[PDB]
């Protein structure tokens, strides 16, 4: 076994939900507070991975794009791996891209990391 011929085990993380449904996402953060983040994994030709956070008593959805060994939800900050992308905006507010959304990754969708 070698590092290459694969990617990062994002599933190992507590905030990762592989094979998630749209209806499930809503019911997931339907009771949660304004500070619940979770990343889904749906088989799509355009958007590989997707994000769903809760804030202002609402469940928002972000789009993630990956190409040429790069990843970025928007054209504000580019990254090489999904980790660098989520790890960067987890400590700093994402208001830079979402003027309306100024919240960072606080609590997961399982309990409390």
């Amino acid at each position: 076994s070698r590092p290459p011929s694969r990617e990062i085990d994002y599933t190992a993380y507590p905030w990762f939900a592989g094979n998630m449904e749209r209806q499930q996402t809503d019911n997931l953060l339907k009771s949660h507070a304004s500070g619940t983040y979770l990343i889904r994994e749906r088989p799509a030709e355009a958007e590989r991975f997707a994000i769903s956070i809760k804030f202002n008593d609402e469940v928002k959805h972000i789009k993630v794009v990956e190409k040429d060994n790069w990843i970025h939800i928007t054209e504000a900050k580019k990254f090489d791996s999904l980790l660098e992308l989520v790890e960067y905006y987890q400590c700093h507010s994402l208001k830079e891209s979402f003027k309306q959304l100024d919240t960072t990754l606080k609590y997961p969708y399982k309990s409390r990391e």
